[PDB]
């Protein structure tokens, strides 16, 4: 019933370092026979410039499609992505790695380098920060296959114990006097439980984490449009002639009137029965074929969405002070939208929003109201998913990147049911 792996291994090697490194070394040799010349060369370049290449793979998808094509770092990325994608795992693998608590927007110190005990106050504070949240992990990363011990490098007070699902690309490889295992990440994680462990006389927080399956097309708008059409090609017929007419009017210009009406508290301090009817029909059309799976969508936000303007001194993210302030005000907070939200299945930059500094990366839970509007023919909108009005987004983490000379932000948010 079950596939017989070429080299047998448990799901979790636990603290057994010998079984783990032995398996890792045999699989590194076995996988070497499957690789192309270009893929081995990519692995050699990775051994020399691991930091720049991993950094590139984290934010490469936020650029224009032609910029991604022209980027000299793209070929190395593609080869190293394919090298990993060749070895998709046959069954789950629990992996270990140290993380900075800052990756989960925890700004306090759990314990210092010299310290040995973690207070229950700091542990409960950390638990409150990571509970009921999904965090996006992205880019090339080396991980360990066993729980770190006394003779191992343990750079932080935080040990991640992550379960990688079946079919995750996982590449053990022989380095320069060591064996390592490389992954591409590119998933949402949830920290199910945090425990206080002790390794060589010091306390560490061990966070039991799992991958929460999600569809993330990133720069692959072709694969994303194929999904949207396979799921929403028949959507317009599921609607009443009036719901379809109000979706088309909204989609093709009526959004300006309706959105301003909702944003200016119109339904309360100036009701428009004609506009209220349109809103009700569009809301009901989004409840007809709910989002069928967890889906990551991207929105290039205007500064107005975060109470800013193009001339606000706080909208200058090239100043580390302004990045710190935006994160202080928003990380861990809820973002509420009175209007319907236009989002894309693709992360790429577009000429209509070229200068927009805040990229809102929304994970949409399965069953949420929403629809792939781009399945309706004759629509100018590129790879769009519309979300319901009055939606709330929990911001989990905010990151930054250089778009040429302009620093921009990536707000990793979850749609709240």
């Amino acid at each position: 019933t079950t596939y017989k792996a070429p080299i047998e291994r448990p799901e979790d090697f636990l603290k057994d370092k010998e079984k783990a490194k032995e398996w890792e070394r045999k699989e590194a040799e076995r996988i070497e026979q499957k690789l192309e010349r270009s893929e081995k060369e990519a692995l050699e370049s990775y051994k020399k410039d691991s930091v720049e290449i991993s950094k590139y793979s984290q934010t490469r998808n936020y650029f224009y499609d032609y910029q991604i094509e022209a980027n000299s770092r793209e070929k190395e990325y593609k080869e190293l992505r394919n090298a990993i994608s060749k070895n998709k795992i046959d069954k789950p693998m629990y992996v270990y790695y140290f993380e900075s608590p800052e990756k989960f927007a925890f700004n306090k110190v759990i314990r210092t380098e010299n310290q040995n005990e973690i207070s229950l106050e700091k542990f409960n504070e950390f638990k409150e920060t990571i509970q009921n949240k999904l965090f996006k992990q992205d880019g090339f990363k080396d991980i360990s296959l066993y729980e770190p011990g006394k003779g191992d490098e343990k750079p932080t007070p935080l040990l991640m114990h992550l379960k990688l699902p079946r079919n995750t690309g996982m590449l053990p490889y022989t380095n320069t006097n060591n064996v390592s295992t490389l992954i591409e990440q590119g998933y949402s994680i949830k920290i199910d439980k945090i425990v206080r462990i002790v390794i060589d006389g010091k306390h560490y927080i061990k966070a039991e984490a799992s991958v929460v399956s999600s569809l993330d097309f990133k720069d692959d708008v072709s694969k994303g449009d194929s999904w949207g059409k396979a799921n929403y090609n028949d959507w317009s017929n599921k609607l009443t002639p009036n719901e379809l007419a109000d979706v088309n009017d909204y989609m093709r210009g009526g959004y300006t009137a309706i959105n301003n009406y909702l944003i200016s508290n119109g339904p309360v301090n100036n009701p428009n029965p004609e506009l209220d009817s349109k809103i009700t029909n569009i809301e009901n059309a989004l409840k007809r074929e709910p989002i069928p799976t967890n889906l990551t969508v991207y929105r290039r936000s205007g500064p107005q969405e975060f109470g800013l303007t193009l001339t606000s001194p706080e909208y200058d993210f090239n100043k580390l002070e302004n990045i710190d302030a935006f994160k202080s005000k928003w990380e861990g907070q809820a973002l509420s939208y009175p209007n319907f939200i236009f989002t894309s299945i693709g992360s790429v930059n577009m000429s209509a929003f070229a200068k927009r500094k805040i990229v809102l990366r929304i994970t949409i839970p399965k069953g949420s109201p929403g629809a792939y509007l781009s399945a309706i023919p004759g629509y100018a909108g590129q790879y769009q998913v519309l979300l319901n009005h009055g939606s709330k987004f929990k911001i989990n983490k905010i990151d930054s990147y250089k778009d040429g000379t302009i620093t921009k932000l990536i707000v990793d948010a979850t749609l709240i049911p």
